């Protein structure tokens, strides 16, 4: 925090957000009260975002996902060190033509997690709710992506490494940045 | 924490912006019952807006904040992103009529009240019939604010079930969805 | 242990209630009735009581046991017979109930919890109030007391000296000297 | 965080509200008096507000702000929201006599003093002994400001007992329902 | 622990097993043990099995009653203190004609519990193993008890308690022990 | 509590093992003990192995694999309750035609797990063997099963749960142990 | 506990040079890349000096601050003090030719990568292919930034290496020693 | 008597687990308990043990060599580090594997925490061990004492085959006669 | 309670006064060096005074300000008040040479490194001497800041070595005592 | 932390609180403040306030050095208690210029230590603590009037002193009681 | 644990005593109560003690080195897997020409170790004891290795190991016990 009034501030009033760490929550809310501010101070302006994540839980990163849709600003999304479960979500997300990874990013894609105990009546509802949402993020991930549904569902069976220019060929991302 | 030229969370609260945010508790809720007071104070004409991004908590804490939503003369507009579960799926459809909101990919559980209690055999009587005296008051609530009769009401929340942001609007806990700007 | 000595007063037909009650030493206690009975189903059985409470469930394996065998089931009471230990301790067998000169006795109604949803919450809280209603029925029947006086009496805790259990009808005599 | 406009509280308290959430004890009703007596030197006429969110606490903690709102001139407004037990739903009750409030959907809970203590005969016997004064004092007290006979508050206190707004009216804890602002 | 030698080792000889506490693989695999080895003192004469368990794990329990079925002699059940979950499955799967409870004795039936932590995939996979599970247990409460399979699913949806009396009415038993001759 | 009579050695005198709990180093090696005990007193007679559990390490169930193949008398292995990972190895490797399930147990088959910390080069050392070990095992599966190795690393890539007749038509189990004689 | 004056450490960053302590992680690399992009816009033509003192941390952490070093146009010089192992040895010979130094007691120290991971065998074998690229792909950058054949990069990186400021010269890691100024 | 005792009067020694002080011992005392009934007939080791310290395995080996009696060894589960090196030791032409038994061999671990002058002595210590111990597996395996420098400066697994041909182990148990 | 002014380190810094307090590790030392950095930007002509009260740390994290102190152009002036044992009793001996200080009862503690690894006996083997490599240069630094052999210091810092104010001027580690301000 | 701090704006009056155990870095602050007064005016006294059980021998020296090296006279004051280390520095204050509150408490014994290690280390170390209690006497003594032979009987064991008995005994020249 | 009957006891009516693990005054006393008896039985026949042991207290040790030297029968020392600090002193105290070391035994030696905390005064007296331990423990090691008390001193002062045969060298063991 190097005090001025940290540094994360002042690169906030140049319309730029690190998202860092686990999604959770509160750092999740703290992205969205960000792009809701930066929106406020002018909807025209890009808002860029930058994705350092090894994943997350999912209704967080989904108030962000909703979030850069429903903001008028377009939010290009920049991978930097890697991008993994919800992170490599919210990375596709990004306004079209305006998605980046560094040269030696690193993204990773898998299926949802979960678990729950109570009764089998309940572990029926609460097993049938993960499997709904399986289906809601590989479509929006088909959609972002460009690929087949049925190819997302495949490639994330199990967990699966891309390169920068793999992320590029797949669709994950538009292009790589340079200079 | 960042900060404009004064924090954040503080900033947009001049816009008439409050976030519930994380598990429903006496001192949180506290918080946000003094921000919506607050935003009366300086204008009691113009709305509020509350979003909503809980998993749960107490209802004795939820029900500080439903009671200041309807008795402020402001309407409190209500946007859940992320998700609203059990107390947060309550405050979310309190909001104003035709100013409740879903965002696309929200996620809305439901439930029956949860409770506890240890002691003697009377005592644990005297408890027994708080809490579905408690559980009597919310469904009516609930069915109040849905449009959903008591008996529905009763029907669906005996057991969890999950709720999309469409199935949200047709079941009647919000009015519409917010899809861009 | 001075060894087994326990088991030398076993042959004896000395049963020791001591401690918590709970499933695992009272099913020990349920089967050394059964084996005692059926050295001799016709020769009374000896049960020693010094316990300060315990599970209602273990502690009803054992009365059921005692009404079941054959033999009478004298009990005595040294020390202290609180909570499930004072049910047994009336339970024995109509004029063969004992206490010490300086026991005490408490009794009090059941205790109990759960944690849930309200559905299963009132399923759980309408069992133990069954419960609370047998034994004060079973209590009621064993003292001689009135179903209304054994309510009023066990709504709190209320300790009894040797000479209180005997008016109040929870055993028949007090052991002083040989 | 707490919102800035100074602290979020600070401005209601410019607007003579103060908050009781939570846990009673000696600290926080400590500032609770500090806010109080602030209050009454800036403007001992004009009334104060007191809002009680509290699952209940220390006895003696809820005694010092019992004394202080009792203390100053300016009569000290109680409102409840969510609920009020124990030492909460006192404090709502010693409110000024027409200026105690709930909300709709507010929930009172009242219950005998409860305590403990390890030691000598003696020693329990001077503990239990105190006790039962305070007991005493907290029926008397709590009578006297719900207008309700000392036999019928150590009746109902024996054991925890829920009351409703409306409920919290009829038993005398709580002067009207607060619904909708006029 | 009282070495008469042992007094469980004792009642062995008398063709008496106790199942006691929570069912689990090794307190189960003593009762498969002491039943195959009463079966080949004598696989005619009957044998005793008192039951006071709070619950446990199925398939634990499962080996017990797979074994009672198997072996040529008859396995009379006793309900002492409670049996729910698992004691209650076991107790009724005695001897049609010999299974017992004690006066003041108590039966819970539920539905399974269980849990499971991973992929979506992999959850779907052990959610649907218990839903199996759970339908096994009902067919076999249904023959065992005389019951419709429609009316075990109802009943053990939540959590239900039967007193002695109320156990036979249902089937789960035969009669009740009172007071031997 | 052991019921004497001890009751696992009065069984050992009928040829009657016991394979209970977690397979482990320890346990798996009286396991071996046990049958190169009962191989001494008579190489002609058959050994029983009742198997009930839910998974263990890999080489020490190996070690019981080598012993039940090595020793000259026939091991009949039956399932009682659960038959899972490598407890679901051992099953299968049962004598021909002396395998057995109980009419309700239930068999689990997966693939090995395993984890490894240190440098890349020791990672691919460790992560190359439990291939190695992961091929040896689908390969005896196939053996024992006769289904294909492609069609058993189909059905161990995950969770898969058989029945006790699922587990006769897949070739783990030769017949089901209804009542006897 | 920083000394103000501004802080100590934002005083110095008024002239171009960010400190690098401690153990890499997400957290302290995310800041200096903001602290490297908030200098390219201040000034996109001076040099920025980079300050090195950790004993190594995570990959991807330290790899968005070499990708941040190389994105921005400004030089980056790095100059180690203390001690500079693992990924901050890394970062230190990413700095601009010629700009890379030493001071006269410093010491450098290069390894392999580590790693670990648990989980089905499948799940291990994608997990230990990925780690064995990203040690391909350090090993390529490195023999890159050093000059150094990869078979020598390779060779010795297999084991914990130690430099000295001296040895870290004629190795191609840093350009030259800062003795006096 | 007992299932471990019951076979030990038919010459059978059971190594499982981790190798330690104790355990250990209890192998010592029944090969001389055994040598003293009968220094002729051959003693029999299986092994399943996934290491520990050598000290205690030391005693072993020192053991198995000094009694008259040759101490036969057979590998079930795995045999790794110690578990490994004694295997080894058995007399020759009587070391055996089972058919899916594992082994694992590597060089030896240690710690010390201290000065830099007393981490010298235990470094230079742990060296001379090292030493030692590839050049006792050199002359049981029949390897040239470079070959088994390499193959132990990381784990190496080995199969029950491979375990023959690398010349830990003399044949492969299969069946009973 | 960091008292202010302003804050009271950051006044002292202004005057060119730097504090090295505990124990010696990669982030206090780090700020140490900023502020050494600090100081020379102000004016390279003024020297730097640095307090020691310390009882050792990291050898890294020590050696990051030695080599600052040497490479910036001001005199780093050494000041030891309480004691000053490994690491602090060499960054103590590394000052300016004539501006060395201990106070009168001030106490100098001196040994050889102390380390641990546990691993292969490859491993160790190359952490074993690397240490030892440490160890070397770390007594050759000693000896020529305090014009000790370098056989010397091996023999004293062999096992722990205590020294007084008096004798840590004669040993060669400081200049002079100060007892009393001019 | 009242109202800008209450210490800080104590320190304007020169006045110092040495409070709760003495250790490396309050002894630290404390020398800070020394230094700090002393620039602003070395004439003016110095006010040191000490309610302490004791501490750290090397951490209580660093404030004793600097309290006889800087220039003005430090005055010392005892309230409440002065144990261990807390009563070695209330009677290094100037003489004269040492105070005790009347109910104030002060208790003197002997170094307290231990080490661990080889036979030759622990002779090293105990050699050390002797020398160290050999020079705390000596400094007692000096600056108490009392003999070197009396300071050592009298620190063997906790040795507890009221404030009257505080002036007969040298380690304070005399008791505040009002004004 | 092996019921023969028992292991360790059908060995012991071969005079046969196993010292194992640290040492300490349980297992030491364990050791006493075994030499005692065995020279109850018969105090012509020597004793075999076995000694694989990292170290451990000085004065539980002491109590085994009183007793070997206190008992007629000679107390024949076999060292096997390692014999350090402690373990290394009762290895060399058995009876002259009786004492073995096996082919890959391990010896090591040091000074005595020790701690303390309190007042100065009373961290002298245990400082004063501790010395007077270690200056006694030398002079015992250099009586029955050969060797004299300065170089006993000198290489106890920090941590050094023996190999077997260079145990008989030293002093330590008489030879090295091969086969049989
Ligand atoms: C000198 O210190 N160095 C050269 C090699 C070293 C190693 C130093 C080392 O391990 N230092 C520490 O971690 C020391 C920690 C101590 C002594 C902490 C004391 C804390 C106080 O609270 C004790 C009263």
């Amino acid at each position: 925090v190097p005090m001025v009034f940290d540094i994360y501030s002042r690169l906030l009033k140049e319309r730029v957000i690190f998202l860092t760490g686990q999604v959770e929550d509160h750092m999740a809310n703290l992205i969205v009260a960000q792009m809701l501010f930066l929106e406020a101070e002018n909807p025209e302006k890009d808002i860029y975002l930058y994705i350092n994540s090894p994943g997350g839980v999912i209704t967080a990163g989904m108030s962000i996902y909703d979030t850069m849709q429903f903001i008028k600003p377009d939010v290009s999304t920049i991978c930097m060190g890697q991008a993994a479960s919800m992170g490599a979500f919210l990375l596709t997300a990004g306004a079209k033509g305006k998605r980046f990874c560094l040269p030696n990013s690193r993204v990773m894609i898998h299926q949802p997690l979960g678990g729950y105990q109570g009764q089998a009546t309940d572990i029926e509802i609460h097993a049938r709710e993960i499997l709904k949402v399986k289906g809601r993020m590989n479509e929006l991930m088909a959609l972002h992506t460009g690929q087949s549904l049925e190819q997302i569902e495949r490639d994330t069976e199990r967990d699966r490494f891309l390169s920068a220019p793999e992320a590029v060929e797949y669709g994950l991302v538009d292009s790589i940045l340079t200079h």
